[PDB]
């Protein structure tokens, strides 16, 4: 069932409970079970979703007002990437304020955003982009990659925000399928010291067309330096 608005998914069926994640308008939810809690726009019905958190049923488009399924009788979103990670991706992707005017093939904008159309009008920000809107665009794009990193790395392997951000930057560059089959993920999951794994594995990802690319050597070195940058903030597994 689609949510009718940006809808908070809470740890209990209560507007006072902590927010586990927020579903954007139109996102599909599957209802495990329903319960009663805080009245929202005249309905006290709350739905437990596929993520194990609770949403106000008023904002889920089901065709029902009352409880219609099992009575009851979460999983934190990966965090946004930090400032240092954004700065690294901007260094290596550059900044493009507007799409090339009449492009051959699909253009880029912002910080390495590949457009789906030549006009790129499906991007939800006005052209030209500013540093602010390029960053928001990047935070949206990077969700694919923080999601797959956080999926493939075991939850017993704690990564700080710099480590997580470095992997997100790598993943964005190489794609999730490559992350999944990487020795990097394998060695992290075997319990090897993360900084050692990163330092040894990331520099291997330097080849294009059988040829070592200086730009990739440079990027992997910057990703290694970010990975090893000390932090006491845990990013993986997510906390909420
Ligand atoms: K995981």
């Amino acid at each position: 069932y689609p949510v009718k608005t940006d809808l908070h998914c809470r740890s209990s069926p209560s507007t006072s409970a902590s927010i586990v994640r927020t579903y954007s308008s139109g996102t599909e939810v599957q209802i495990q079970c329903q319960t009663t809690g805080t009245s929202v726009q005249g309905s006290n019905v709350w739905d437990k979703t596929q993520h194990g958190c609770y949403v106000a049923d008023y904002y889920v488009k089901t065709g029902h007002s009352g409880i219609f399924t099992t009575k009851c009788g979460g999983s934190c979103k990966p965090p946004p990437i930090n400032a240092a990670t954004v700065a690294l991706i901007k260094e290596f992707e550059g900044f493009v304020p507007k799409p090339a005017p009449d492009p051959i093939g699909l253009p880029t904008v912002g910080y390495g955003h590949l457009c789906k159309t030549k006009g790129c009008k499906e991007v939800p920000y006005s052209f030209p982009l500013t540093q602010e809107t390029a960053t928001k665009l990047l935070q949206s794009d990077i969700k694919t990659f923080t999601s797959c990193v956080s999926n493939y790395v075991k939850d017993s392997v704690k990564l700080n925000d710099n480590q997580y951000g470095a992997l997100a930057s790598w993943a964005f560059n190489v794609g999730c399928g490559n992350v999944q089959t990487s020795s990097l993920i394998k060695r992290l999951n075997a319990g090897e010291n993360p900084n050692t794994v990163a330092a040894q594995e990331l520099p291997k990802w330097k080849y294009a067309g059988g040829k070592v690319m200086p730009g990739l050597v440079r990027r992997r070195n910057a990703e290694v330096a970010l990975f090893k940058k000390p932090s006491s903030v845990q990013a993986h597994p997510p906390k909420c």
